[PDB]
């Protein structure tokens, strides 16, 4: 009844072109049985956003990677959020959702704005730069540790320890292999980084730390909540930065659109998320026998969404492979949906806000002049390279 198919999901080649197989999944049927990793696969819109909004079938708990924290021992001690179901879920994600709120968007704006227009003054200064290591990465790298309240020495772990935990949601491939073979200089400065001593007055950490006498979380909790914003909080933004600049570099048009209002900034890097998904997939397990798009599916399997597949599913989107900085974006699973919906959204949605009306602002073309190198990770899509001309308006 379940159609069976040998896409590795978490191959090169997959990585490369994900379309077309993304297609076969979606047409295969709701619901298909991937035989490379011996788990069910949910490609459509759908049946993606019927797991997200089933937490208590379709868990956390047991790890939202391949493997099953109930099989085997999960590679770092588990997140007390990412990988924790509801109730224990629940006061760990209210206190990261605190930490992360309105108030302190309002406080770093300002602030994340300027080195925004900074970093776009001095690219346009050498016209030919990297779209990646010279702004989706250098951006957040401007901003996003100094606002956790990191000292200067050792940020050169952040990225290396956050390739490190998105390769580590994939299957035991290659990838996967070599990132755990070098992940212990990462791992260990990431988690000295998160005792409270180690952060700086006012950042996201002390928040974290300052929270641990309300009930919610104890100050044991603590580190790991500050572990899960060093291991989320940079990767993704670069990616979805990536992203946007990617899209405007290819579509000239809508970079167009974008100069003539700024203010569509904010949907423009919406649209980047759906368009690009930066974070590619994610897994359930089943807690019992469930049905799911006519699938029978026993208790305690691994579920893999294709949250990139999701947003480019024709069943739910017109035109879904266009970029289009208009579009109603709502709905798209990008940041997930349902409970662990991405808590750090507001921080993602405001570096990239603001830098692509750094954008709009200031450039008037973004032309690609040089090869365009893809970056492979289990669970992030993005460039390694992208050379890119940018005019000054
Ligand atoms: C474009 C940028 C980002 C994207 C595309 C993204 C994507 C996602 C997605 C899809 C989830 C759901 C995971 C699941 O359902 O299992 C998630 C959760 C999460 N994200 Fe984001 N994220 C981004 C930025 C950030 C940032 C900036 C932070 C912190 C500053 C962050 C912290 C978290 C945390 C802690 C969770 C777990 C929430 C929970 O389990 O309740 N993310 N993210
Ligand atoms: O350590 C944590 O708590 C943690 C780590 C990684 C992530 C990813 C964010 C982007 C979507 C996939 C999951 C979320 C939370
Ligand atoms: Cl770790």
């Amino acid at each position: 009844t379940i159609p069976h198919l040998a896409i590795d999901p978490f191959s090169l080649d997959f990585f490369d072109d994900p379309y077309p197989d993304q297609q076969t999944l979606r047409d295969a049927g709701p619901v298909v049985y991937l035989d490379k990793w011996n788990v069910y696969g949910v490609a459509r819109y759908a049946e993606v956003h019927a797991v997200l909004n089933d937490p208590t079938t379709f868990c956390s708990s047991r790890g939202v990677g391949l493997s099953d924290f109930k099989k085997e021992k999960p590679w770092r001690p588990p997140s007390l959020i990412l990988e924790a179901d509801p109730p224990a879920h629940t006061r760990p994600r209210a206190v990261l959702s605190k930490v992360l709120s309105p108030a302190t968007m309002k406080t770093i704006r300002d602030g994340f704005a300027a080195a925004a227009d900074a970093k776009v003054d001095e690219l346009l200064q050498r016209g030919c730069i990297d779209a990646i290591a010279d702004l989706a990465e250098a951006y957040p790298l401007s901003v996003f540790p100094d606002a956790m309240g990191l000292k200067q020495e050792g940020r050169e772990h952040l990225l290396p320890y956050a390739g490190l935990v998105f390769n580590a949601f994939g299957p035991p491939n290659e990838l996967r292999q070599t990132a755990i073979e070098r992940s212990a200089p990462h791992q260990a400065y990431v988690n000295e980084q998160c005792q409270r001593p180690n952060l700086a007055p006012g950042g996201f950490g002390a928040c974290i730390h300052a929270f641990t006498d309300t009930g919610e979380i104890t100050p044991d909790e603590a580190p790991l909540l500050v572990r899960s914003l060093l291991s989320a909080g940079l990767d993704t933004t670069v990616n979805g930065i990536g992203a946007a600049v990617y899209c405007l570099a290819r579509f000239p048009g809508e970079l167009q659109r974008l100069r003539s209002d700024p203010t569509l900034a904010r949907n423009a890097f919406e649209e980047a998320v759906r368009f690009e998904s930066p974070v590619q997939t994610v897994f359930r397990t089943t807690t019992r026998e469930v049905e799911l798009g006519g699938a029978v599916i026993g208790e305690g399997e691994k579920v893999l969404m294709f949250l990139g597949s999701a947003n480019r599913d024709p069943r739910r989107w017109s035109d879904p492979d266009l970029y289009d900085i208009t579009r109603k974006t709502s709905g798209h699973v990008g940041f997930g949906s349902g409970v662990h919906m991405c808590v750090g959204q507001l921080v993602a949605r405001l570096e990239g806000e603001v830098m692509l009306s750094a954008l709009a602002r200031k450039v008037a073309a973004i032309d690609i002049d040089g090869p365009v190198k893809r970056r492979f990770n289990n669970t992030l899509r993005g460039l390694e390279s992208l050379p890119v001309k940018l005019t000054p308006a």
